[PDB]
């Protein structure tokens, strides 16, 4: 069909995360990119979402669906991070099953309401 | 223990790029649930460098102990038993809704 061209939302990234402390992910890893296609293109940093290789563990887990299949796991969505496109290496493989991104965002969502 | 809207002095290092290094203040943004849930707190880092983006948001305090701007892009998820922290200041009531209405301006979709 054609190339991607750009990082946009819900893309799946390979990105080094390192160095990191304590239970901050980390390696290099697939992350699912969440903030919109204006601050990407405006900022060049992406929001992620990092995937692990462990099965659903925590609530907050959410079983990875992808387009082309070539990425599997868990996004923990409690480790929200925003990295440096500029500074880090990265490469685009896969992005999120469109049925899968609204869940994505209103489980952040829930995340930020005053309790 | 820490609270959202909490302005903590924490070491942000190692980071790389445009990335906020160094110990400084940040604002804590998740909810109350979140942070004794999972024990990560969600952070904005905040900078004296002044006002240059779009996206920044000048800091206003309850104690008017800390000042600056506030980095609404740069989010972190941090683990705050692996790393120093200190409280110092909270933000002032009137800001609260407009910084969580602009976070959560970056997740709504631009297609």
């Amino acid at each position: 069909r054609g190339s991607h061209m750009n990082i946009k939302q819900f893309d799946i990234l390979y990105i080094d995360l390192n160095p990191t402390r304590g239970r901050e992910k980390h390696n290099v890893r697939p992350c699912l990119v969440i903030n919109n296609q204006m601050s990407i293109d405006g900022t060049n940093f992406v929001w992620v979402l990092p995937i692990t290789t462990r099965g659903l563990r925590y609530p907050t887990d959410i079983q990875l669906k992808t387009k082309k299949g070539l990425v599997s796991g868990v996004i923990d969505t409690v480790q929200i991070r925003a990295l440096d496109l500029k500074a880090r290496q990265y490469n685009y493989k896969d992005e999120l099953q469109d049925n899968l991104k609204n869940d994505i965002l209103k489980a952040i969502k829930t995340y930020l309401k005053p309790t």
